[PDB]
């Protein structure tokens, strides 16, 4: 149980996020400030600041939310589930609805800012989805788990599932409407990985 | 006229290299930096916005040696088998060992470390493209917006960094892991 008053907090955070990438999206960065973003929140530009301390700190935390509501569905899925079945699923589930994605994957290209912002959900993403997979394979077992999650193996197919979303969206954003079906063909490649060797 | 400016450029970089190693990023600053590398401050912030970002030119050299290996293997060779010529050639030290695991423990160098690591796709698309084409540089522009050649270059990119890093963590070349990784795309449909 986390209270009211700070599910309200939270709440209010998240409505200023989606308020600046809805910005972002009509009319760009670059033209878009701080007080717009608090303005379309509906909120006093002292209230924006108290969670952001600029407009790229406001959409920034979307990025980390839907990389990692990914990770989580990734261990989530059922436990009879393939690694690639369970990131595949994974990926329906959790990442899809457009556009609104299309500028926020070409503003983490063109803003300095953004770009770290995306680097830094990249690799965090690549390391939960290490220990996600750790978690899939690991049968309940701590110590498993630790040795799993310290293998070039499963640091490498955390790679290339990141890797199989990420070209997608990227290359999407810089034709065809899904990146969706080109990420779930990306990770196709994991069939028949060796977790071993 | 150029070279010197690349010449001032790789001189700071090899003394951040120096000073990151013999005593830590936190030691060192911007413009010791400068010190070592006999420029003023101001020099080295017309090339690298932080003291990270000094040491970008050195992995970049060991990431294009293995793109232009790519572009240079025998032009019969497979794209698979181009990718592996290069990777022998490459990986087959603690300079580029202690620099790679430096960027454990620091966000800002991991993050110009992963920086590097991702223009170094963009070589390979075009390598690769290259190769494919057979010859039509208009073959080549289109092979390379093809998605399916973007991912096989992150592909092949992440087979030769998590090697990299694992070796770099390590007491033995990555040359071992990173053939193992790539085995990934043994079959892929590069169109």
């Amino acid at each position: 149980m986390v209270s009211l008053t700070e599910r309200r907090k939270a709440e209010t955070r998240m409505e200023i996020a989606r308020a600046a990438a809805r910005l972002f999206v009509g009319q760009g960065l670059r033209a878009t400030r701080a007080e717009d973003i608090a303005r379309a929140a509906g909120v006093a530009p002292r209230t924006f600041y108290r969670y952001f301390a600029t407009k790229e700190e406001a959409v920034a935390p979307l990025y980390a939310l839907g990389a990692e509501r990914w990770v989580r569905a990734v261990r989530e899925a059922p436990a009879e589930l393939s690694p690639p079945e369970a990131l595949e699923r994974a990926v329906r589930h959790t990442l899809t609805p457009w556009e609104w994605a299309r500028t926020l994957i070409r503003l983490a290209e063109s803003s300095p800012a953004l770009r770290k912002v995306w680097a830094e959900v990249c690799h965090s993403t690549e390391r939960g989805l290490v220990q996600a997979l750790a978690a899939r394979m690991s049968g309940g077992d701590d110590n498993v788990a630790v040795r799993l999650a310290a293998s070039p193996r499963l640091h490498f197919a955390a790679a290339v599932a990141g890797a199989s979303v990420r070209v997608a969206a990227e290359h999407w954003a810089s034709g065809a409407r899904s990146p969706l079906e080109q990420a779930l063909l990306n990770l196709e490649v994991l069939r028949g990985f060796a977790w071993e060797a």
